[PDB]
C-alpha cells in the first residue's frame, strides 16, 4: 500500500507544482507590466519637471520686468511733475 | 520759448507714460497666465508622484510574491524528489 500512497502523492504534488508554476508566470507578467508603467511615469515626471522649470523662469523674469517698468514709470511721472511745475510758474509769471 | 519747450516735453512724456503703462499691463497679464500654468503643472506633478508611488508598491509586492512562490515551488520539488526516491526503492524491492 506504500507504493500506491506514494503514487497518489506524486500526482497531487504534480498538480500543485503546475499551479505554482502558473502563478509564478502570472506574477512575472504583471511585474513586467508594472515596471513598464513605472518607466513611463518616471519619464513623464522628468518632462513635467522641465516644464515647471521653464514656467518658473518665465514667472521670475516677468516679476523682474515689473520692477524695472515700475521704476521707469516712476521716473517719467517725476519728470512730468517737474515740467508741469516749471510751466505753471512761467504761466503765472 | 521756455514754455513751448516744456509743453512739448509734457506731450512727449505723456506718450512715454502711456507706452510704459501698456507694457506693465501686458506683463501683468502674462504673469497671471504663467502663474496659472505653474499651478496646473504642480498639481499634475503631485498626481504623478502618487501614481508612481502606487506602481512602486505594486512592483515591490510582486517581487515579494516571486520570492514566496519560488520557496513554495522548491518545497514541492523536494517533496516530489523524495516521494519518487521512495517509490523507486519500493519498485526495485
Amino acid at each position: 500500500d506504500d507504493s500506491e500512497q506514494l503514487q497518489m502523492e506524486l500526482k497531487e504534488l504534480a498538480l500543485e507544482e503546475e499551479r505554482l508554476i502558473q502563478e509564478l508566470e502570472d506574477v512575472e507578467k504583471n511585474r513586467k507590466i508594472v515596471a513598464e508603467n513605472l518607466e513611463k511615469v518616471q519619464a513623464e515626471a522628468e518632462r513635467l519637471d522641465q516644464e515647471e522649470a521653464q514656467y518658473q523662469r518665465e514667472y521670475s523674469e516677468f516679476k523682474r520686468q515689473q520692477l524695472e517698468l515700475d521704476d521707469e514709470l516712476k521716473s517719467v511721472e517725476n519728470q512730468m511733475r517737474y515740467a508741469q511745475t516749471q510751466l505753471d510758474k512761467l504761466k503765472l509769471e
